[PDB]
DNA sequence: GTCGTTCGCTACAGGCGTCGGTCTGC
DNA sequence: GCAGACCGACGACTGTAGCGAACGAC
């Protein structure tokens, strides 16, 4: 079968996470948005591993079921330099061992959802290894908690240890990551970093595996590309929609080169801000080679649904207006991911002409894309032409 | 025209580095 | 004067009350 399945959210355990971020209310949303899996999650908390056996049935030993989505475990901890690791578990067993491992490491194990663990990345990638637990970067280009703010390559950060993958980011995409040669023998991971259920953020991005079941070993074959499975499709946003794509400051989030940032020694001259190195320019900064895998599975790029609604409507985010029509989307078509790719126009123009004739333009990258940077997010327009031209005029 | 409803924007919440400024024993 | 210890604030890890003000079915 082929599912699709978002591997990195975070509960309300958290911090600077909605508090809506509980089992039932992401399953609710999930199914709604036409998400087949979802990782845990906070996996080490074992007050959400609680709420877990509390709201869910079993599969398998690793394997959970709440409203009909289902659940593999995962976590996201930060280094002792400050860098997020995200892991895969592949039982119960494996989680409540881990987490007895790090309590004389952790002051917060229990406490947080996101545990501070006073490891280096080698130590926790060897400790992950020794149990079967997949390891891997983290939004790994981000400026302030990521390997590559860090280290200068993935042998500096796990020496002798293994990842099992790496997580690309909002931020960035396949062929960027791909400029490092290194990561020709990695997998991607394309993941949402969820602290909300809303629409635009749970399940933003995804990957699209192709399984037998939905357990965790088929989802550990299809990562590996293993025994017929294989992980057919990376769906992400657009990586200049990511709050880190280009190089701005942190405070008035005024975009600067690399070259210029460098002459600044990292200040912005017009609000003192601490200016912060994007995903785009540390890449290129790291670049390596000019070839990409060929076993590279293709990587979709996304602008949520939401956004595209917000910004036909004339209005908010949050907005009643855009949580109908996106309602009335999800319930005429099953999935935002078919809507955004897949679906006709002429389709789309059924429920909304506005939506469908945005649609096209975010397919044929006649979209106007202010890239994000020093952490605001990136903003989608869209030309006045397209939206007073007809339907047919426009190819 | 009314008055519930809805919108959009600002302030603010909360448990380990970095980064300026300050104090301290020479 | 000054190196170096000491210190406090600051923001990532972003979401949402909540508050004027605009809206929109009667
Ligand atoms: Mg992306
Ligand atoms: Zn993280
Ligand atoms: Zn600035």
């Amino acid at each position: 079968m082929i599912v699709d399945g978002d591997l990195h959210i975070h509960s309300h355990y958290s911090k600077a996470v909605s508090k809506l971020m509980t089992f039932p209310i992401i399953a609710e949303n999930a199914k709604l948005k036409g998400l087949n899996l979802v990782g845990t999650g906070d996996s080490l908390n074992p007050h959400w591993e609680k709420e877990l056996l509390k709201h869910s049935k079993p599969i398998d030993d690793g394997t959970f079921e709440v409203n009909g989505v289902k659940f593999i475990l995962t976590c996201e901890v930060e280094d002792k330099r400050r860098v997020h690791h995200l892991l895969i578990f592949p039982t119960l067993s494996q989680v409540r061992e881990f987490r007895e491992k790090v309590k004389i490491y952790s002051t917060n194990i229990e406490s947080e959802g996101r545990p501070n663990l006073n490891l280096t990345a080698e130590e926790i990638a060897e400790m992950a290894n020794e149990l079967d637990i997949l390891i891997g970067p983290a939004h790994a280009f981000t400026p302030w908690t990521s390997l590559y703010k860090e280290y200068d390559s993935l042998k500096d950060a796990y020496g002798d240890a293994k990842i099992d993958f790496l997580e690309l980011g909002l931020s960035a995409d396949s062929d960027m990551a791909d400029m490092i040669k290194a990561h020709h023998s990695i997998p991607y991971l394309s993941n949402s970093n969820a602290h909300s259920p809303n629409p635009h953020r749970l399940g933003r991005e995804f990957n699209r595996f192709e399984v037998k079941d939905v357990t965790f070993e088929e989802i550990r074959k299809a990562i590996k590309g293993v025994g017929g499975r294989k992980i057919m499709l990376n769906a992400g946003l657009d990586p200049r929609l990511g709050k880190y794509h280009l190089t701005a400051c942190s405070r008035c989030y005024t975009k600067y080169t690399l070259q210029d940032a460098v002459s600044l020694s990292w200040k912005c001259p017009k609000c003192g801000g601490i200016i912060k190195k994007g995903v785009r320019d540390r890449i290129l900064e790291l670049a390596d080679t000019s070839e990409k895998p060929k076993d590279r599975p293709p990587y979709v790029r996304l602008a949520p649904l939401a956004e595209i609604i917000a910004m036909v409507l004339g209005k908010g985010i949050e907005s009643k207006a855009v949580k109908l029509l996106w309602n009335r989307f999800l319930r005429e078509f099953g999935s935002e991911i078919r809507v955004l790719i897949d679906l006709p126009i002429e389709s789309i123009a059924s429920v909304h002409e506005g939506v469908a004739k945005a649609i096209w333009a975010y397919r044929n990258n006649k979209l106007i894309i202010v890239p994000g940077g020093g952490g605001k997010y990136g903003e989608i327009r869209i030309p006045e032409e397209i939206l007073k031209a007809k339907i047919e005029d426009l190819n």
